[PDB]
């Protein structure tokens, strides 16, 4: 129903090529496969092949055969087991939209699923351990969920009336999913609430080992449990102006004719700051 | 003979049909499906077939296709690999009992192999990336296990000697494994300390990265590195009631008659006032 | 890669001109190391004449309950091909990092071999799988992404470059040593080293579960907590000093046997080694 990272990769780039499968292939692979031709990877040439590694490790048996020197990423090969790694281009996951060059691991491809995130940016790089869960009904008799696998049509729409009044947002319930900015770092063990937490602002440091309970605001680096602020990655006036700059949406030729203003934040406010 | 969470399964609910296999079948699956007819998975009716998605990307594809429209979870499917699934009855992991509803990650079950698990209860919610591992030895000029493999029989005995005695419980020796209660709730990132921990309390929970190094009573809130209590979820009225009511064991019955006192916390108190 | 997997190491070591018998669902990549040899998929094994294979861990453990592994022996024998970061009785490399007896991590410290922020890992250390080791990225700079590089230019890589060579907070570990662990180190679960910030996990070290380690741990230092703070040291300064000269995780395997008194009781490792 959703199209997954490797059905919008092959909808840009296959251009009717075959498929060249290299590793052993999954029911789900077989399945994304279907509408195209494809075979077992053997000789393969980009002019008619597009490689997909069907895991990490073919990946990296794949770029150590000779025969990939020929291939670049994305345009002419994939790994099929990684929703989460980047693209040179916006992508969705779940329907939910990522930016270009932003990885992230299978925690937050499950909350990308799980609904809830409603964006992440460019240029943003989530450690994989990474998770963001809701918190359960936190007003009932019980906390469990799965309990509700045992409720008639009845008891569930008790349920759930009470659940879709709670302010809490268990399950992240009568809230908006958060969005996550660009330009944003996510280190080593991080916690993000999704009951509590809209807002990952852009440019946002989140330090390893950090649970996060509340709202970042942009550029703001927090660390600890619970998350606090320790600093702010720049003056308020040079984030203003990175608001209204938003380099994470430049093009390739812009992000390099300007490349001196991203290395040096000096420049950057002396030519964008007024 | 310790059996799968798959084995289980089939001795319920199996009921003479054929294991249709969707997937790739590994050792440990063939192994598990030994004493049974299974097949690969071509076209399927829950009639003659139970199906047995190997992973969980074969049960995303196999739910994903038609024929799946009329299998029931457990009932008619699972999951071969995810030990920690929560079932509709209460199984075994390891031999270590859990109860209905109850679900958790490899790392829990990796406690329950390795001994650190009395018993987990019934409606309980564990994030898949919970730890549960105990100490080594403290009180040694070393604090490697590995070492021990290259101890012949009689360095070993004197290793295992002074293990066996310590107070402080390396690899959990000479000490209860651990009960987690019943509607519990641990967040992503958590640590129990299998030497230190004898019980997570009935209701308790577990904040995300919480580091948990002592007993967390029925119902408390714990959270940090370390973890502290930072509140119980009810009055200690409360508490004493749902402990005696054990609404956790009710019957599915049992659990939509009395929904209205499981969703209203004031209700319960109404209803169990008098025990 | 140019580098030998731990698995090529071990067969290169053991495997002594016998087959090899593949326990599991071969990978692309498996199939790649075993190519030079003759290879098979496991039915009938016989230590004699073939060293076991198992893929996957659950292959491991399947491989082991199977009555045919009672004749095989850990690593002479049998190895797993998918466990890069598990324990050797003899050093090891992982890609270019020296790695000593005993001594296991998870694939999180794989990685951190991989990156190039390790220079060495000692013997008899016990890294729980969780663990991970990362740098900071650039901090002085317009943007934090690392993947923006893949849109440079050659122009605009060598800027990047450039400055991130000068940046003396050590950016992607540019510009310091990579970090030593010790021996006879224990890493708790869900625990964090910054690669940037740190180059030193002292033998005999302690990080306990969910501390961030941002700066060197002392030998024999046990540290929690987040950031990580010193919270005690297992021994006395004489005995540290006296740890530190005698080296015991550097001894031959007879020598462990023989003083096994002194590595169970410090106070007699003191008596004899203290001087
Ligand atoms: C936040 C981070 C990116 C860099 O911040 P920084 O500028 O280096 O911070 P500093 O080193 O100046 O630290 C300043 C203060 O913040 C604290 N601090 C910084 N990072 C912290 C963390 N992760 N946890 C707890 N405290 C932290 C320091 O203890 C110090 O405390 P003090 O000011 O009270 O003495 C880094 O610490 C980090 O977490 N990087 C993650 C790397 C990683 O996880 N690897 C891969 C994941 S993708
Ligand atoms: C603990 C939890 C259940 C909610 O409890 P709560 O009482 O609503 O928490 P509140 O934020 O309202 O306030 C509780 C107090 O403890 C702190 N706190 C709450 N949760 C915390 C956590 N996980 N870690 C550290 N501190 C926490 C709050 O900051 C506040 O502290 P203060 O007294 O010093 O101001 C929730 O925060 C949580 O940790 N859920 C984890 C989600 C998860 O990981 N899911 C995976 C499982 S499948
Ligand atoms: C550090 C560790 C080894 C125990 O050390 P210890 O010498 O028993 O220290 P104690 O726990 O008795 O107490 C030391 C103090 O530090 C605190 N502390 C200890 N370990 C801590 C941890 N991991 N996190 C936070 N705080 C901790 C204690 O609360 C205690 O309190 P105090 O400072 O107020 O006195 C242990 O706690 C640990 O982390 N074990 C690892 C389990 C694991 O993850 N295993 C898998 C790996 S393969
Ligand atoms: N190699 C060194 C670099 O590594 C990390 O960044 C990497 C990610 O690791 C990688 O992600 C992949 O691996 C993750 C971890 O397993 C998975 O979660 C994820 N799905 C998967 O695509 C992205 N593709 C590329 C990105 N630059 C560090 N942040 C970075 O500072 C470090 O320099
Ligand atoms: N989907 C949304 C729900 O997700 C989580 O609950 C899920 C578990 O995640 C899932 O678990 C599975 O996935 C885990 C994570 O990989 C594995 O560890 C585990 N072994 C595996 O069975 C259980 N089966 C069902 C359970 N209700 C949250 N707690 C809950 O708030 C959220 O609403
Ligand atoms: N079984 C109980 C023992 O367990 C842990 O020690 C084990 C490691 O778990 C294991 O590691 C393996 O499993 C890890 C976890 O997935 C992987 O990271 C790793 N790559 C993989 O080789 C090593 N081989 C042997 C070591 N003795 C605890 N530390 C120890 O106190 C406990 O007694
Ligand atoms: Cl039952």
């Amino acid at each position: 129903g959703m199209k997954t990272r490797l059905e919008q990769v092959l909808e840009r780039y296959l251009n009717g090529r075959e498929v060249a499968v290299w590793g052993v292939p999954t029911r789900r692979l077989l399945r994304a496969l279907k509408p195209f031709k494809f075979h077992t990877a053997d000789r393969v040439d980009p002019q008619y092949h597009y490689v997909v590694a069907v895991t990490d490790d073919d990946l990296t048996d794949f770029l150590s055969d000779e025969q990939s020197k020929s291939f670049q990423y994305a345009n002419d090969y994939l790994t099929f087991d990684d929703e989460g790694g980047e693209l040179p281009f916006e992508r969705m996951c779940f329907n939910v939209p990522v930016g270009r060059q932003t990885y992230f691991g299978d925690g937050v491809v499950g909350a990308c699923e799980n609904g809830y995130i409603k964006s992440i940016g460019q240029f943003t790089s989530i450690n994989g351990t990474a998770e963001i869960h809701a918190n359960h009904q936190l007003n009932m008799t019980f906390v469990s969920d799965d309990i509700q696998n045992f409720f008639n049509e009845e008891s569930m729409a008790v349920f759930q009336e009470k659940l879709r009044k709670d302010p809490k947002h268990p399950y992240a319930y009568s809230k908006e999913p958060m969005t996550i900015g660009s330009d944003v770092y996510i280190g080593a063990h991080a916690f993000i609430n999704a009951s509590t937490v809209t807002s990952i602002g852009d440019g946002a440091i989140i330090g390893s080992g950090a649970v996060v309970l509340e709202n970042v605001p942009p550029f703001a680096v927090v660390v600890g449990v619970p998350a606090r602020i320790k600093r702010y990655r720049f003056s308020k006036e040079m984030i203003e102006t990175l608001l209204r700059v938003k380099w994470w949406d430049w093009s390739i030729e812009e992000i390099n004719e300007n490349v001196d203003a991203l290395i040096s934040p000096e420049l950057f406010m002396k030519k964008y700051g007024s």
